[PDB]
């Protein structure tokens, strides 16, 4: 490719498996956006905050894309696995697996540092800097406080209301 | 002594300095509560910003008697500011409460030194005590009482905890 | 330990509460230059609004990391903030001189910082590092710098301490 | 009381007395103004005054009112005496029984003025200051005047209209 | 007595008399120094403008003890005001200088007559002069002892007499 240039052949393969993590990541935070849809759960601040995490998410995967092409690695698209739930409980449950994919997200977005380190790709380790880092501390703050607030609010009954009309 | 110097006692200016290394160690005070109730496993936004306001304001009004002993033509004297003993303030109302005894304590030592200013005849040093820890220290003290009371009411933990602390925000 | 936490070491957290205290001390050592050029018999309101500043500028930086401190679910153990190393700061030549020198010793603390941030496998936090080490401590050390041998040129008293105390304002 | 600190039980119920004497000159001032809304007075120059002198003592009232709650005393309202008068006779007969009005209004705030210094309370005293003369001294001054005023006008007939609608 | 008249002691009258007497002094003596710097020999219209405003506020002084007076129903009784010490007053330091000694003489006058309003228990009058001479004579005094100190590090001829004078104006 006419573009590239000190682009490893194992940083263009981690970054296609990240791709695959954020838009699988943006599918799980969609199940639990209209799991909160249901008439049975009712929960709109839930649903809105899932909603655009499953947005978001799906903005990551087309920026490490774009990244793709303009190293000129070529990007390589997977299934994207179905959500390992249907039904994600209560409030504070989907909040729970929500961390636990934020967390799994951001690992492997060190073990593609690491790649990118150990290949001498000064310009990838910039980039995952401004992800892993960047925002990724400010978001899994946000949602480990948002566990907090949830379970101090009560975590069931009119705290689980109240704390949804403050998300909305 | 000093060029703008005009009936200025000694130990009015001693106490001034007294006066500053307080508010100072006020403000840290306030400046520890607000990054507490910014932890992870706190996360009370209201209380939060409550306190760093404090902060600020408590720096502000060490400020004001530095500007004071310059103009008087004392000499400020900054001394080492403690850091608070403890640093785990518990509950929001645990943190109101050792708010509000701060408050008594910095307005304790205020009172002292306006009877210092008095056995003194430095009506000014007694005037700038009354044009400005007084009028809004006794409302500062309220506040905060009146804050307490809230928090009592609202229940002091659980969902009142977090209702307080939105009405706060 | 914290549910946020993910790769934090306890190395780190130590030496994070260490900048805290070396930037809030920077902050009271400006705060001490400051008022000592509202002093009456110095009225160098230029260093006075810059050393004001400055000391605003430091108690930001802590709170930085501060707030840092929190992301990674540490625990923000605030220390006793050293009286500055003096009181009278001399000309305005010097108090710049020793301004200097402060910079430099806490962006020496930053690199110190740095390494083990480096030798703990934490891209994040010498991320951070590096960028106040680096973005604008050549910013900051590079314009005191200049300050100095504009004044020296300027002639270090007198009349040039004038000129360039208004050029400063 | 939990906010109460260097407040002098003395200084509590002086407060007391003070909102009571407050709230009766503005009843007073209440009697006064609409005694010269009478179909056979009719001088609403004075009137208007009076309705607003009754306003602005009501006003102080609840200033003491604040502040006896800010430092954490206990208000203590009483009785509310009747008006000496049911008619106050002559425009200038009114301002000179509104002048003895406001002066024992001033002393009374004199004696809190020397309770408050003989108990080392700085800061009630700062507050009388900022009532007994930060406006007192302004406020007897316009009645002394308007009295002056009235005499030189012609305090019966003609002189008392002019008066009324430069009042007004 | 008047009518107004109201806990208002006769050497307090005969007191706020001698502090009108002195500010439309001090006021004269500013108009001195205003149009002395306008001399064609002198020409120094920063220095100028400084005095013809203070003599301006001196003159409204006055008029707030003369209100005051009418307040409490005392009689007003003006003075010869006494030509000022002299017509040449020197270069801008000496004049400054000069005007220092003014100020802390009209403010010694405050002070007696402080102690007097005290000594009689009437406490509108001390709070009344309280402010004048804490309030903004911590301004006044100040502000011209600053002056000084600037003139002299500028140097207080030459070339930096007229950076002064610039820089006043
Ligand atoms: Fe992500
Ligand atoms: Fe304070
Ligand atoms: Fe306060
Ligand atoms: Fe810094
Ligand atoms: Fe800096
Ligand atoms: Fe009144
Ligand atoms: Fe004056
Ligand atoms: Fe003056």
């Amino acid at each position: 490719s006419q573009v590239r240039q000190n682009y490893h052949e194992d940083c263009e393969a981690s970054i296609n498996k990240q791709i695959n993590m954020e838009l699988y990541a943006s599918y799980v935070y969609l199940s639990m956006a209209y799991y909160f849809e249901r008439d049975d759960v009712c929960l709109p601040g839930f649903a809105k905050f899932f909603k655009e995490s499953s947005d978001e998410e799906r903005e990551h995967a087309q920026t490490f894309m774009k990244y793709q092409n303009c190293r000129g690695g070529r990007i390589v698209l997977q299934q994207i696995a179905a959500p390992s739930m249907r039904e994600w409980g209560t409030g504070l449950e989907a909040l729970q697996a929500a961390l636990d994919l934020e967390k799994q997200v951001n690992q492997s977005l060190l073990e593609l540092h690491s790649t990118a380190s150990g290949n001498n790709d000064p310009c990838l380790t910039k980039l995952l800097e401004d992800e892993y880092c960047e925002e990724q501390c400010d978001s899994i703050k946000k949602i480990g406080c948002m566990i907090t607030k949830l379970k101090r609010c009560g975590p069931t009954g009119l705290g689980e209301c109240m704390f949804d009309k403050e998300l909305n």
